[PDB]
């Protein structure tokens, strides 16, 4: 609760604002006389400003107590004075090896009592208090040296929290997690009731008796409000952290400041939207997934980012300008995806496209992945590629497009960090089934079907929509059962998944079947459910629909439907499964509005089959056309609307023709007549409407 | 070599004898003011016992030395006075937390030297001494307290055993392996000679340097001697606690007692045959298996638990009423299930049917295994069918159904607990060949050729069956090679397969040709083996065999026929495998009897198919009908055969329509006629036999 006032990277002195571009830039890492050829480089780039010192720990205290800034106060004069702005790292990501060789009690501990070693990075317990002293050290001589240095107009605090050191389970945690539980519950009877401890005989005399929930051997079952709060407890240890190191830069040197977080689809090593709380405004790293979900996935965790930013500008402070090197097979992105994507994240609120990274390392354990200036060199296509980009940002701020905001859709697709967890433990009714997957799906569904939805954490304003999402939302809390049925009474139009609403914010089942909080408002009453998978021969694999769709991995049986409901699709099944003629999708009337309930797994293309039914009962308009799903179109616009961007993405391996409507900006992969525009697979084309008319 | 007499749990005062109904109750998990509604609805289910305090230590002993009996004294009494009859735990099947904190001694540790610690349950070693004295004390403080409790029907001792806790590496599982090394040989001579210790300088020079078989390198290969007698180690560490357990109680408080197996086709956690000697009765859990062996398998089960039980009667302690919480996919039950699963155990020779549980946890790890009282709560389906069971059960009871016992087979199957151990080492032939499949296989293979086979156990009276499979039975003793020789010598019908007798029982191979001990009996001859699979480009993945049916994984090269046996099959294959027209299926005629030999993994399938031609050659009578497979046929009597009960299973997904004897009883799915009864999917028909008639 509560946001901190949004702050921005400002314009050197002499600059005026511009859609921040550049990247990761690791000069260390390279002979001096390289600096000269990447300021070359960038400013032939349009690189407008670059992210320094994340990891350099190891250089600026080579040793204990010995500081050495002058290479690093280097480098950031020349950018400066070539026009570059720096936003600086506090360099505390991951601690130099002298370190952790006078203190081992830093380095996390893992689930099993052995100690993560120094060999990668961020081998660091977050409630180590031996840590803490020394970044918020080096947090301080940075702050000390670099806060009357003109060049540099951000913070970049740590790198990617909890990206290697999520979980730790050493005394120091043990110590932290009974403290915080406390501190959460009051009394150790709360805790035991919070976690249902009166099974397996688990119920605890006081808090000294909490543990971590360490090795159970391979296989057993952890008690899930446990591993619950051990979730939320270890995003929390990081933010902490995080809020103390952020304070001690702040309190010498008051910039701008924001740590880089990881929303996808599928992240939540931390609570984003809480996270996005502490930040002044919020960056993020995304790199693309390979294959057909390429666009969509990202298109929809930016779209989570601008939700998490409650729709203020954001930075995305990395992708890739093709390969990463952590997959098991690292694809490359294809001609056109360099630019589309950069103005993917764009389209979806960014004002900074930044990539990992500016020069390609020649060693290390990064060497292999993608860089804004390959192994290669400059006379290649990726960097040609990287020119064009930094022009069409250029292009699009000199048009008006800085400080626009990605419109207010009609639907909001709810997403909760908390209800992930809750569906990650290994005794529920089915592994196949987790929240994350299913917004992603209806965020493509209704693409498929002309609408492009925005993506809402659930602590925000997702009940002031004309429609909203509960995709398989398994955590409804009083307070948030509360919003909507309220939501839903006041002319909200609902749309309901099987696993929403099975719990509450401890994991207590709400009762008297499933929904259970929730029966009223969706007018359908759930007994048991039906998982469905290929494990063994003759295991029920799917259902079929009555309106042509088929349902995988699990389906609701339900029982009764209410008076003031109807069912829109049933099951069609062999007689023996209990299915045939059961009701699959209903809608029903709840004061002045509606929630339609989806009683399965539909996956992508059974929501766009199932939703002009859906969409027409709920009276939420879109598109007529046949080739409504080929594009994606996002908007973004200024309070007034005078400054209006569309930006239209083909979804497709087919050209896309799309009537044109205002001036075009840029076009990649695309050509432009009679307002009519063909779109190639992977192009883009970017539109500014003219405010006097339509 | 001796089993205990036979006890069962009385009947309350003022009862008549009840096929027992119910299954675990765990008040402790709910306010006090639910317990009124909980018997009120046991009533109306017709529950009749229940299990209680089963893992309840924490609440009965909350700190070392204080008792808190006097929830569980007001639950038993309203359950006394509703009718219900207490199962009562001895409460010691998982420590509590200031336990384990206090002596952490007391937690089983892996192979690795890593201490399982508390958060689940069973996280003790079964040879602390320590652990020992508290289950001990805990023991006779219930004993005490509830001795003169007219209530309480019978002890259910622990949970359970070695479910999590089968394997420990502790040091005092070290000490404790080498006295029960030195108790079985004798001296270290013995040891080295029974390991086979001369090869890769593992030659020990006393018992002291006998070590737990620890952590050698992932992939590495333990010696398989002293893996299989760490297994029945292991096993017998656990059943000596019991015994300690169960004689604490009896002592002061004499009541039947059991403590509840894991029989099914494929768990051997415990050599339960052995164990079934140290129980006043058999009690075994067992959950359905997903898909199109869920019936087959549960009823071989069931069989298999009969068998252990020697024909006894024998208490189902728990299964489920649908879903279960631990598998990667957890399926439903389809409608029927409920009831028909129930009967299929007491066709079997049950005369308990108990779940777990009562009322579905609403908070802990267990919140998704379904109950008898759903979270959906008695307007139920599910509850609804527990209650027309609970009906079903007081009339089979009604027409005589107690303490009649399951009819001898002509076919006993029989099953080696130690057999399959020594199958699970890693260096055989292949991974794909364990003993436990193969007599599953031949359930079902009779099964479908209308024969309904026991399962005994190596210990019991298999050689007074008119005929026996050794199905994969990889070990054969002396003794045992001779029960064999003499079985067929004087009439017995034999069937010997693949990977039966390759070792004695030490794991010492039998030299001369495989099966190396009984090439006499079965007339025939193996060289080698020709494993068979898909783990690379052009393997050998099958061999067909001219009678119509293909082998996979497993065939035999047999190089001679005896003059006393034919070949019945031979394989065909490309010429190159060396296959073609080898033998594949042979009988032998040794004394008056015979012996057949099946030298291949035929599956479910091949033996169905070739059991015919097997059959006749045998002598053994079957049904000529057509439709023989579509219906398992089980039969109960009393020792006059006065009452008869034939229970009729449709294993089909088609309308089983069957000739009726007798007076039907109960029908579920099923309708009756002119003697016609036609069984839907699922179904189940109990008829009572009148003896006056055929
Ligand atoms: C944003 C990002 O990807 N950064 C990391 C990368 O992150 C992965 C980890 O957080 C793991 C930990 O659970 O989860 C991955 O997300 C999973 C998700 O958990 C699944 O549910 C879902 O299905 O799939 C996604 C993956 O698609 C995170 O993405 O981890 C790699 C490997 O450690 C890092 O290399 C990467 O950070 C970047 O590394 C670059 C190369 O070394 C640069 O260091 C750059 O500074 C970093 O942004
Ligand atoms: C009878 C039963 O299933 N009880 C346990 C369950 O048992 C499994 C374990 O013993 C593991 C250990 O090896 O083996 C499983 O059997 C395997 C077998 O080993 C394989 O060869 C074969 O192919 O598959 C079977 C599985 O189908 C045992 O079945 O383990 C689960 C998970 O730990 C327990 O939840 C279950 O006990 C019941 O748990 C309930 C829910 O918590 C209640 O506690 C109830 O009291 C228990 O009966």
């Amino acid at each position: 609760m509560e946001h901190r006032a949004f702050k921005w990277p400002q314009p050197l002195a002499g600059n005026k604002p511009r859609i921040w571009y550049g990247g990761d830039y690791n000069p260390d890492q390279w002979p001096e006389e390289v600096w000269d050829e990447d300021v070359a480089l960038m400013q032939q780039a349009g690189v407008n400003l670059v992210s320094v010192a994340i990891f350099s720990w190891a250089k600026l205290e080579p040793e204990e107590g010995v500081y050495d800034f002058d290479w690093l106060d280097r480098v950031i004069d020349k950018l400066g004075k070539a026009g570059i702005a720096v936003d600086l790292a506090s360099g505390t990501a991951s601690p130099p090896m002298w370190m952790t060789q006078a203190h081992p009690e830093i380095l996390w501990v893992d689930y099993r009592g052995d100690v993560c070693q120094p060999g990668a990075r961020q081998h660091w317990r977050a409630t180590s208090p031996v840590f803490l002293d020394y970044a918020l050290n080096l947090c301080r001589k940075m702050a000390e040296h670099y806060k009357d240095n003109p060049y540099v107009v951000s913070w970049h605090v740590s790198n990617e929290y909890g990206c290697h050191n999520r979980f730790d389970y050493s005394e120091d945690a043990e110590r932290a997690f009974q403290k915080w539980c406390e501190k959460k519950y009051g009394t150790i009877d709360a805790v035991n009731d919070a976690w249902g401890t009166a099974f397996w005989a688990q119920r605890m005399n006081n808090f000294s008796e909490i543990i971590p929930p360490r090795f159970i051997g391979d296989g057993n079952f952890m008690n899930p409000g446990k591993l619950l709060d051990w979730k939320r407890f270890s995003s929390d240890a990081l933010l902490d952290f995080y809020k103390a190191e952020r304070d001690a830069l702040l309190e010498i040197a008051p910039k701008p400041q924001t740590t880089n977080f990881m929303v996808s689809a599928g992240c939540t090593v931390l609570d984003y939207d809480k996270w996005g709380h502490d930040v002044d405004f919020v960056s993020n790293d995304h790199y693309f997934s390979p294959g057909e979900a390429h666009f969509d996935e990202m298109a929809y965790a930016a779209c989570l980012t601008d939700g998490i930013a409650r729709k203020n500008p954001w930075f995305l402070m990395s992708h890739s300008t093709s390969a990463v090197n952590w997959r098991p097979t690292n694809y490359r992105l294809e001609p056109g995806e360099l630019v589309r994507d950069s103005l993917a994240h764009l389209a979806m609120g960014a004002d900074a496209i930044c990539y990992f990274q500016w020069r390609q390392s020649k060693a290390g354990a990064e060497k292999w992945h993608s860089a804004m200036v390959p192994h290669a060199g400059p006379d290649s296509q990726i960097f040609r590629d990287v020119c064009e980009l930094g022009a069409d940002l250029n292009k699009l701020a000199d048009e008006g497009l800085l400080s626009t905001k990605l419109v207010k859709s009609k639907v909001a697709i709810v997403f909760d960090y908390e209800s992930q967890w809750a569906t990650e433990h290994t005794a529920t009714p089915t592994q196949e089934v987790r929240h994350w997957t299913e917004p992603l799906d209806w965020f493509r569904a209704l693409a498929d079907n002309g609408l492009t939805a925005d993506v809402v954490p659930v602590r925000g304003p997702w009940d002031e929509y004309e429609a909203v999402v509960l995709p398989s939302l398994a955590i409804l809390s009083e307070q948030t059962t509360r919003r909507v049925r309220e939501y839903v009474a006041n002319g909200g139009k609902l749309f309901v998944t099987y696993y929403t609403g099975l719990v509450d914010d401890r994991d207590h089942v709400w009762l008297g079947g499933y929904p259970g909080s929730i029966r009223d408002v969706v007018g359908v009453r759930v007994e048991e459910f039906a998982p469905m998978g290929t494990d063994a021969p003759g295991t029920m694999d799917h259902l079929d629909l009555d309106n042509g769709t088929v349902a995988h991995d699990f389906a609701d049986v339900i029982t009764s439907v209410a008076d003031t409901a109807h069912v829109v699709a049933s099951f069609k099944a062999d007689k023996w499964t209990g299915f045939d003629g059961a009701p699959a999708i209903t809608v029903n009337d709840f004061g002045d509005g509606k929630a339609a309930y989806v009683g399965a797994r539909l996956g992508r293309e059974g929501l766009a089959k199932s939703l002009p039914a859906l969409l027409e009962e709920l009276g939420i308009e879109t598109s007529a056309e046949d080739d409504r799903g080929e594009v994606l179109r996002v908007e973004r616009a200024d309070e007034t609307g005078e400054n209006h961007f569309v930006f239209l993405f083909n979804r497709t391996h087919d050209v896309a023709v799309v009537d044109v409507e205002g001036e075009p900006l840029v076009a990649s992969l695309a050509q432009v007549n009679e307002h009519t525009a063909a779109i190639q697979p992977n192009g883009v084309l970017v539109v500014k409407l003219a405010a006097a008319l339509e």
